[PDB]
């Protein structure tokens, strides 16, 4: 539509910008279930194989509690990592930022598997922060929340 | 402090993702002159020989005085077209969107010359809009202007 289409554009744009194989952005509602879930790097066939949508339970729920960008050379190092459900493709390098405006958080933007086992840089972080802010404006524009 | 590197990254990713040969991002000051001019797709002979920075005099200011994106098959069939100074590459397809945040317009981001003479698409314009809004965030964060502080 308009939000979905802009969210998809951001995820695609961020992955390209930071040169990541995969990207997602989830936006969650009042019940903490997703309203918007947009992902890059995986076709519809593997998507259906993965099955359930994420619960945002580990590193990603660290991202929503904190407001902090999370930038990791290996996500399994992080205390709150829970690992991946079967068929989900393996990923180690992780760059995730919150999607936000004012003191409101809507969800997150996250990228994995930077080309060759290269770590994400701070350059990369600032770009993903710029795009996650563009995503905050887009959600706030669409309204969606009280 | 990364502002310039950020904009150069944005312009580069824009041009490539939309298949344009050329792309540029200009931010102007309170005095209507460029503060930042980022461009992609040209050598140094050429850049030196274009000479003078653009004044934002035609289609580029159409984007200035009213937001909304401009997407054209042929630059010269916009009633604002001024043309190009000598040495500047000829450009026919155009895709332009204002760079901005809140009620502030800091500049414009633009692409020309989709490969194969193809025209810019809606999807092309959506992506660029996304990158331009991120560029406005980046200009805003940089506290370059008083309506940021
Ligand atoms: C294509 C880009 C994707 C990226 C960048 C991505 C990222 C991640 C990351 C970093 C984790 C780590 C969990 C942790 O250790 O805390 C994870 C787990 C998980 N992912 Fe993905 N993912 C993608 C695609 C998908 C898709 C398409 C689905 C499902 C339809 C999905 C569903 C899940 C589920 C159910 C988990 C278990 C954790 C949870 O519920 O939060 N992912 N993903
Ligand atoms: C490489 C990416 C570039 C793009 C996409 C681009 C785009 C354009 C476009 C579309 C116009 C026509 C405006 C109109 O006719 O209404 C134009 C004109 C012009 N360009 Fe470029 N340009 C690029 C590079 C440059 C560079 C590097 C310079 C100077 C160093 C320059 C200087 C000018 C000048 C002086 C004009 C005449 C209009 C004005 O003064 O605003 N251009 N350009």
């Amino acid at each position: 539509g308009k939000l979905d289409a802009t969210l998809r554009a951001i995820v695609h744009t961020a992955a390209e910008l930071v040169d990541a194989r995969y990207g997602a952005l989830g936006v969650r509602g009042y019940d903490h279930r997703l309203v918007e879930f947009v992902y890059e790097g995986i076709d519809e066939e593997t998507r259906h194989l993965i099955g359930s949508l994420p619960e945002g339970r580990g590193v990603l729920g660290a991202l929503i509690e904190e407001p902090k960008p999370i930038r990791l050379d290996d996500i399994s190092r992080h205390p709150a990592s829970v690992g991946f459900p079967l068929h989900h493709p393996p990923m180690r390098t992780f760059l995730g930022v919150p999607v936000r405006i004012r003191d409101e958080v809507f969800g997150n933007l996250y990228l994995t598997e930077k080309a060759d086992g290269q770590p994400f840089s701070d350059d990369d972080e600032v770009l993903v922060q710029a795009l996650a802010a563009a995503a905050g404006i887009a959600v706030d524009n669409a309204r969606l929340f009280e």
